[PDB]
């Protein structure tokens, strides 16, 4: 292309061309204000217009790189907020863009976005364009990883949200649960994307190749293996870019491969036809979190060929990378009720036999038991599964998370208290999203958004490095990651947290929040508990924050609140120390 700019430009229209860009920016400068970045926008649109004009001007045969990265650099304040992102600036291409990624602050820890209703409807009236700008802004600097095209799709629905509510009757209840719900999908869009990112960082491209035949041979098991390879290649550079940057080269391959699965949905799934009648970026969204088409009758019979057969040695060693490809795929399709990283632990479990076995003097005989290998590696997840959603469908959401807390802040005591009670939260929700699906679909369900919740864990670890079993089990295998965590059990080698009587000091202030408000602080507790008493049961752990929950409901339905928080405060505390024995 002459002129890549004015190339996206003219290929993705005005409105997506500028929303992405906003992105783009909003991603690499969190702390810059929303009146800055959009005068880089328009700046960055308007050179693209004239470059569409004229694409033999000046500047205009520029890469998409350079352009945007130079415009990064001409910010203002740039060296005093971005110390890190000046030194990027020296340097020249694809260096700098390179250095940029580097130092994309994984987490800025910004104010949680309270919905107000009367003023946000009031700057959606007078300017919904500038205010869904905002939108954009706000969300693509709290998630720097964020794939701008599923951005614009959320703005569509966050819009489609303040066009039914703000002439409508009563402004609170109409936004608040829909805003609620909406933050609720844009977290685990987050998740997916990000672990996704984390995966090329951590592990390469093959680890996302990988994942992705498996993923997509569970949803379109009618497919054959060509178009699939298409799809896995091509989605695999739509994350690559996404990942690094490339907003706008993503978008445009996103939308040509949301194009190539509807023309030939057909013969790739029943389940597409709902996608397919929808527009561009609803489409594509569709298209992603598609149910899984239902399993042929036709599918092949696999141990003739991955099993009995006598020279599978001979075909491996040709083409390594190839055979087990094939063999995911075709293994990936006849389960739906396995879960990704399942299916890829078995997959590494079936070439570590094939490098066994075919070193062995009979090889056919030794590989001949390959496939029942697996058993064990599929009973683990499924009682595990089993296990903690007879848990969950026991004691509720608040008390199964409790559990998970004391169970990771066990394996690590050293990580901090608000990150062991957000995955101990998050992992909780595990419970709500996966236990009451079908028996079938429980272990995909949770195993999947285990990955999720686990890489969260593993990338705020990244920030704050403190515990080596932690870096192992997020560095050494992206597969194996989950099994590694489950691995882990308390070190003796860990000190017990020196008794601050101010680490369980309730005050009157606990009342007047909101409940996940109250429940976060006393999981907080619950965690400090536990890194004061390591060794103490479970059980132990329970009966003493339920006594902490009953002195909180006490207090606050007392006369003189404060009164009672001050005097049996430190009564509790003092005899919590000897239960915790
Ligand atoms: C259905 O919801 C859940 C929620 C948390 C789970 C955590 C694990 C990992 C187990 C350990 C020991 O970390 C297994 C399965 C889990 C299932
Ligand atoms: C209120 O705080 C807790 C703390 C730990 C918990 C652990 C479990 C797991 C098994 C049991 C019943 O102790 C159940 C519920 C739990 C509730
Ligand atoms: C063709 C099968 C490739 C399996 C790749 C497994 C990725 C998990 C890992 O070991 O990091």
């Amino acid at each position: 292309h002459k002129s890549e700019i004015a190339h996206r430009f003219n290929d993705l229209g005005e409105k997506h061309f500028k929303g992405l860009v906003l992105v783009a920016f909003s991603q690499y400068l969190q702390q810059c204000p929303f009146e800055d970045h959009v005068k880089l926008v328009n700046e960055v649109t308007e050179f693209a217009k004239k470059c569409a004009a004229d694409e033999s001007a000046e500047n205009c045969d520029k890469s998409l790189h350079t352009l945007f990265g130079d415009k990064l650099c001409t910010v203002a304040t740039l060296r005093a907020t971005y110390g890190e992102l000046a030194d990027c600036c020296e340097k020249q291409e694809p260096e700098r863009n390179e250095c940029f990624l580097t130092h994309k602050d994984d987490h800025p820890n910004l104010p949680k976005l309270k919905p107000e209703p009367d003023a946000q409807c009031a700057a959606f009236q007078e300017d919904p364009d500038k205010f869904l700008g905002k939108y954009l802004y706000e969300v693509a600097r709290r998630h720097p990883y964020f794939y701008g095209p599923e951005l614009l799709f959320h703005a569509e629905e966050y819009k489609a949200d303040f066009t039914e509510c703000c002439p409508a009757d009563d402004k609170l209840a109409c936004l608040i649960p829909k805003l609620d719900a909406l933050k609720e999908r844009i977290l685990l869009s987050s998740a997916k994307e990000r672990l996704k990112c984390s995966s090329f960082q951590n592990f390469g491209e093959r680890a996302v190749k990988a994942w992705s035949v498996a993923r997509l041979s569970q949803k379109f098991p009618k497919a054959d293996f060509a178009e699939v390879s298409k799809i896995v290649t091509d989605l695999t550079k739509v994350h690559k870019e996404c990942c690094h940057g490339d907003l706008l080269e993503c978008a445009d391959d996103r939308a040509d491969l949301a194009k190539y699965i509807c023309e030939h949905q057909d013969s790739i799934s029943g389940k597409l036809k709902a996608c397919c009648d929808k527009p561009l970026l609803q489409k594509s969204h569709c298209i992603a979190e598609v149910k899984e088409d239902d399993l042929p009758s036709d599918l092949p019979a696999l141990a003739a060929d991955f099993a009995e057969d006598k020279e599978i040695c001979k075909h491996y060693k040709d083409a390594k990378d190839v055979f087990l490809g094939t063999f995911l795929y075709e293994y990936s399709r006849r389960h739906p009720d396995y879960s990704v990283s399942l299916l890829l632990r078995i997959a590494k479990t079936y070439e570590a036999t094939l490098e066994k076995c075919c070193a062995e003097a009979d090889p056919p005989a030794c590989y001949r038991t390959v496939f029942d290998q697996f058993t064990p590696l599929v009973e683990e997840p499924k009682s595990l599964v089993k296990k903690n959603c007879d848990l969950f469908e026991e004691v509720g959401e608040y008390d199964f998370q409790n559990a998970l807390i004391v169970r990771y802040t066990k394996k690590a005591p050293q990580v901090s208290t608000p990150t062991l009670v957000e995955i101990g939260r998050t992992l909780g929700k595990v419970g709500s999203r996966c236990c009451k699906l079908p028996e079938s679909e429980r272990l995909p369900c949770s195993e999947n958004h285990l990955a999720l919740a686990l890489n969260r864990l593993c990338v705020l670890h990244e920030k704050t490095p403190v515990s080596e079993k932690i870096t192992k089990c997020c560095t050494d295998s992206l597969a194996e990651r989950r099994p590694c965590f489950s691995a882990l059990e308390l070190d003796e080698g860990y000190v017990p947290k020196e008794f601050k009587a101010e680490t369980f000091t309730f005050h009157a202030d606990i009342c007047t929040l909101p409940e996940d408000e109250k429940q976060i602080k006393k999981q907080s507790a619950l965690a400090e508990l536990v890194k004061h008493k390591p060794k103490a049961t479970k059980e132990q752990l329970k009966t003493v924050l339920g006594n902490f929950s009953a002195f909180v409901a006490k207090c606050c339905g007392r006369e003189d609140k404060e009164a009672c928080f001050a005097e049996e405060g430190p009564k509790l505390v003092a005899s919590s120390q000897l239960a915790l024995a």
